[PDB]
């Protein structure tokens, strides 16, 4: 299990390719831009080794201590223990993280555990697995192919340029990759393979400061580094970036899957990656829900709007959906089963559930706490002007009913910042895509699933209805 | 265990003072607005003698053979096997049963098992609930008080006119009791009591033949006999009904609770009465969407607009739904623990969070299967139309995609009885108030949630930002 | 004008080819399904000749007296005056008529003043209208195609078999004709028409007493006579059919379009009977609408309920969306102008935006009605129990918080019977759907809506991003 | 007629008490946080100068020519040109400017025009309007009253300290002020005035210079002075303050009502101000939604999402949505009439039903562009990077299916900012409640509203209910 000052050594030792405004980002655990998240990520490594959560967040295997998130599941209460550490870790951050390390850890794990999958290429991927767990290393993944403006370049979404001896080099880009400010990069199935795409069909992962790599960052969301000011994008802005390979080399070491169309596309199910990094979002959506129920609470009790019925009934409603997904959560553990390869994974079921509830859910958690806090959320001042020659008069007006100035705006300034600002309006947009498209998820979650019994027990109940023919 | 026949028995012998449209009902059994009813309850109890369910449906104690719904349960497993208890039966009529037996058995199994709550009433309690389960009898309860004009009679609501040394003397109404084709009537905690209240403040039971007794029919939705034309009116509409106390004489051994203002409005909470009756409804609620599953399914697919991604969307919704349901009700079993009294209860948080949130996924289950069947239906004919003159035509221009007239259309009336039908349409609003207004659930869950451990996260969060002026 | 009395007499000897559950209807002005619907459209026609509606209903021409509906508009006045009319017959019913005459006269009118369109069979087209107008018929029309089961009749649709010296022979059939109580049948564009299907490709219209027309009824939905316990179906009952067409002759004088695919397709658009029957809808909406809002307002009041700021809240929403529509009605009055044909035409933005939102709108005004009403509305006595033994017990139980018992009944009968009925479910449905599918509607007016003004608007505005570059 | 020279004169002259994050703003026409908004006021002022727009944003009277929004309108006429200018104005930023100058113009105006209602203040009212008319200034307005922590100062409010010979001496805060970069700013009637408050019932307007006065700013929104990544925030940035009053002199003749209650309460109404701001309000949002529609479409056709139907649906939603905004203004000006003081006012329930569906509508407008554009909206690079060495890169990974990548990048950096920006996602609060509480704005829209003739048609309805009693 690593350290937090491991975790910002390496990234200064060897630091991403990142790019921001045209220029190239020299050291991030410094830069304005990202050491927020750097602190953050590298708190959630020191949390390991805090003796009150080392049981928590790790496991001791023959001499060594390992992050839960890498622990393959023998048992079910193997399950509840990954989903705890999965809790603890997105509870750090009010559940805002949202491509905290064990997301992918869970679906590393779960490719190891089936190996068998990848074919000649099974050791290959049971060796990361080991290399990212030994080292306890954080990683992020790239997804989506680029559009051509149709109104022959063969390379713009990710491809096999050449084959040799030493490994295969590619080039083209993925759209977006969350949380760059890893050690590792996953190129994995995203967009849907069509047959013949085989160039385009494969998987991989790499250092994330490889020669030809690039990480080409959008606009940031840090409003600054007072917390009382921005308590939240001061610290868990991830950044995302477009990510670019420019006839990158990928070591035959680290080829996981090469031309195989339907391998790529059914690579997640089958090995329960799936179930498994579904397992982390479920448990984190559960900590990010319980963290809106508890702003709505002070929020309404310390401006006395906790009176009002309505308000009590909104707050009720996430009350509603905090206890579905921690429904969906027990379920999943409660009904796994061992897939093809003997690795025991969390109920679909339940968990397409859950990741197709949440979307339309967290919108409307979003709209709750705006109606709650109204207009007393737009014109809150910083705490330069409390400590500012006006301070005496901010202290007399901007108090709540049940609450003196400072905390009033403190706890305000948050609700905004979970919300309003422009950190907390890319976590709304982030939770309507992060899995995908909700269209084509729900196609995909009804060409899965098992209708049959439901039609058959209709079908039965119809017999009587053409018996009046007879 | 009884069979159905000796229910019919019963019923015939012993009939309900059942009041349609200015007449008395004699014989409920045989009266074309009954009938279909009592038919559906009879096999019911008769399905507790099938091998294939005997199992399922009824437990062995001291060579007594009961009802499951009657057992108190002492694990987790026991309480597993009341809920599939629940499911079987609530599958033979698609969930739209609301009152079936089951439900009340688990409030007075509950009363029973936590009896000392009563006091000097409670061998009473532990006595009705023998009863009760030696005879296998079906209750029914009548709930809400009426309301007065006032644009000074103290019997409007129902209250105690005097006591004797044989019971009491009720006198006044309760404004809806469902299925009335039961041989008991609970008149249990309804309308929340204010002090003073004491009047009003009991509790007892009654055979619904009672001298003084009166049962006052809404207006039947029963479309007809037929299965084809009317596959769920004819068999399982339960009748709503207005129930009259015309100094009603309450014997003693059948007072629970007597002038206790308090004691009432704590009874389904205190017993657990409330987590084993949301617990037969959640079992409810996941068959009747089930239902609902398999009739979009098969309607999508017999039009052949299975092959719409908008429509494949709209079947995945409801898979979501039932998979949350299923969730409430897997937590609700796996988190149980015991109450006061030592009764096991399933978790209040789950089944909260499931009765809170049906009664707004269900009008949007039925939403959907119409926006499904669209426009066919609403010109639907009869099975008389198919054996009439112009039977060939209809059987050449009735066709679905993927099916033949018969088919299509028998499927189609039973989408249209399932929400547009007077009966259909009922089942919506039941669904939106049978446990009680929205406003006034949702008040309650908001003032019964345990909000402090999300609270302090927040406030410990914001230490930080308040440490900003130190 | 024609006056009541005629419209009877004219059914009575010549009554549609109905059929009600493989049975001939042979007198439908005195059969209990249908008696009801023919006693309310005769009170439209006898209102033409009230003093006080006289002017509203119709207008003088060369010595005759011709209903509004067939008043070809010159000016924005004349359209005024059609939409008063259209408003005040709507009015009689509470809006809840869908298919009284004067929406299809409105078609008729505007195919007529749009003549030239149907070339050689023009003078067909205007001698129908003056038809139609001079005799003040009522009519209905046929629409959707059926389906085949996919898992070779060529008239399956309704086509052309032959074309003969005297006129066509059609065989096929419409899946649905509402309101079948009329004179006549449009059988106009519906489904739309793919090249190639010429022999589909034809408009006309027919008596609906012609050899070889059958009208299948769906079940019946009139609940009973009396007003107090159905004061809706049981004179507002329109009945929807199956339309089947077995080799009818189509005299040649009646045929309006024939073997044209394109023609069909933009008869509506072209002719503007589009914007003029969506003028009668519009018009009609807003009276329903001001009938929801009516009940709503009477049942908050009856039972206290409009004390509480949620219900107020709710009313005020039924107010937001009745203004709305009054908006629609007016700009689409006052921004109409002529179409190529030299006929003013209500404004088809406008129209559009009506016959688009309403059909979201309207299920949740009728959720908002069971909202206010909640259980009260499903436990409603007849009026045969107040006038029966128990009607005492009745007037003490049932009154309102501010109502007496038989008026907050028949308020509450009211109220169901536009919600929860059979015949207050389907009206759900038909809003939904009475225009057509939502999805193709809403395809339709993307693709014919005028993008270019704000696209430009934008691109204007992004010359500026552009310029950073230069 | 002010051009924007004068403007950016004057408040470099006499600026504003701003403070931003503790420190005194001495040139706001300058500061990083302001000078793009007093460029883009400035530049609405010189549009009055402009010879394609001066007799639409303009009028000459005895030799002077003066701001359209200062008009006393006397015909419908006269009414349709203010809307033809607030229109005008609000295009000029896609309507995301929310208090613009003319918009307060509108309720001096009319309160002016109603000036005796303020008795012995009307000659102040009417000199403030020459005042602000000839003069050309800009104007704010300040809103709320803060709360007091219950868990004794009587100046928290704004209040009367004490009346002098030369006007009267105010202490207190109002918690909300936009767009501070005004000449002038308002305090009018805001938080409903209870009995016994008359030392808070007051209207009065003071030059944003004047001593004592303090604007306290909230965190900036503006994303940086590039309008290729913050086309909108880097212009239109209004900024929303807390205005303080430690002991302000308010001359007399700055006094419009002095401890009246029921006066503050009713002015706005009374006066006809409601109606002309509100109708200032209503073109404003239909030239914000004719911006997102553009936006939309663009969008759409870009990526070639335009094929999909369920993105027509989501385009011609927002389409319905316009036109329903577009109605409610031509409504509201076809049916204005007098009121008390023969000002014309254009139609109250036209006005109200845009106002409270409009809050509505917005949130929806947002997430239907955050459907369309998706992901490819949080990962957008800056015009540095396209500038930069990875330029070439982009432009080969950046294209859209029907754009380049500059193009795309430039429009998405638009959609972003119009709804995911700190920028954008603020403009969502302020749509749901600048005009006050949707809650509370629906309670009185109940109240005000003249529901007798709705009522009446059903009790007239009704009657023959009842009579089959008789």
């Amino acid at each position: 299990a690593r350290t937090g000052a491991e975790y910002i050594e390496a990234l200064k030792t060897r630091p991403p390719n990142l790019w921001y405004k045209g220029e190239k980002v020299e050291d991030p655990t410094t830069h304005p831009v990202f050491r927020g998240i750097v602190r953050t990520m590298a708190a959630l490594y020191d949390l390991q080794h805090d003796p009150r959560y080392r049981e928590v967040l790790t496991y001791e295997e023959e001499g060594k201590r390992h992050g839960m998130s890498f622990l393959i599941p023998k048992t079910k209460e193997d399950l509840k223990r990954r989903g705890q550490a999965y809790k603890l870790w997105a509870d750090q951050n009010l559940g805002m993280m949202g491509r905290s390390p064990d997301y992918l850890n869970a679906v590393v794990m779960a490719y190891a555990a089936s190996a068998d999958y990848f074919g000649e290429f099974a050791e290959n991927v049971r060796n990361y697995y080991r290399y990212l767990r030994d080292q306890d290393l954080a990683t992020t993944h790239a997804l989506t192919n680029p559009q051509v403006n149709r109104a022959p370049d063969p390379y713009i979404p990710v491809g096999v340029v050449k084959q040799t001896e030493k490994g295969i080099v590619v080039r083209g880009a993925r759209m977006t990759a969350t949380f760059p400010l890893a050690d590792e990069v996953l190129i994995f199935p995203s967009t849907l393979l069509q047959a013949g795409s085989e160039k385009y069909a494969l998987a991989f992962a790499l250092p994330t400061s490889t020669p030809g790599l690039h990480f080409v960052c959008r606009e940031a969301l840090v409003g600054g580094d007072s917390p009382f000011d921005h308590p939240l994008s001061s610290r868990v802005e991830e950044m995302d970036c477009l990510v670019i390979f420019d006839d990158v080399l990928v070591p035959w070491e680290r080829v996981f899957i090469l031309g195989n169309v339907e391998l790529c596309n059914n690579a997640y199910a089958a090995t329960g990656a799936l179930n498994h990094m579904a397992h982390q979002v479920v448990a984190l959506k559960t900590a990010k829900t319980e963290a809106f129920l508890g702003v709505a609470a002070l929020m309404a009790e310390g401006i006395g709007a906790d009176v009002y019925g309505h308000v009590q009934e909104k707050i009720a409603e996430i009350i509603v959906y905090l206890e579905a997904m921690r429904a969906f959560w027990t379920r999943a553990e409660e009904e796994a089963k061992e897939n093809a390869y003997g690795l025991l994974v969390p109920d679909r079921g339940a968990l397409d559930g859950a990741r197709n509830l949440y979307p339309r859910l967290y919108p409307r958690i979003r709209e709750i706490l705006e109606q709650i806090g109204a207009s007393g959320l737009i014109t809150l001042p910083s705490e330069k002007d409390f400590k500012g020659p006006l301070g005496p008069f901010l202290e007399k007006f901007l108090q709540g009913a049940a609450l003196e100035a400072k905390e009033r705006v403190a706890l305000f300034r948050l609700a905004w910042d979970m919300t309003l600002s422009g950190f907390g309006a890319r976590q709304e947009l982030y939770e309507r895509f992060f899995f995908g498209d909700p269209v084509r998820m729900y196609q995909t979650l009804y060409n899965v699933y098992n209708k049959e019994p439901y039609k058959e027990r209709i079908r039965a109940f119809l017999k009587e209805s053409l018996k009046v023919f007879e």
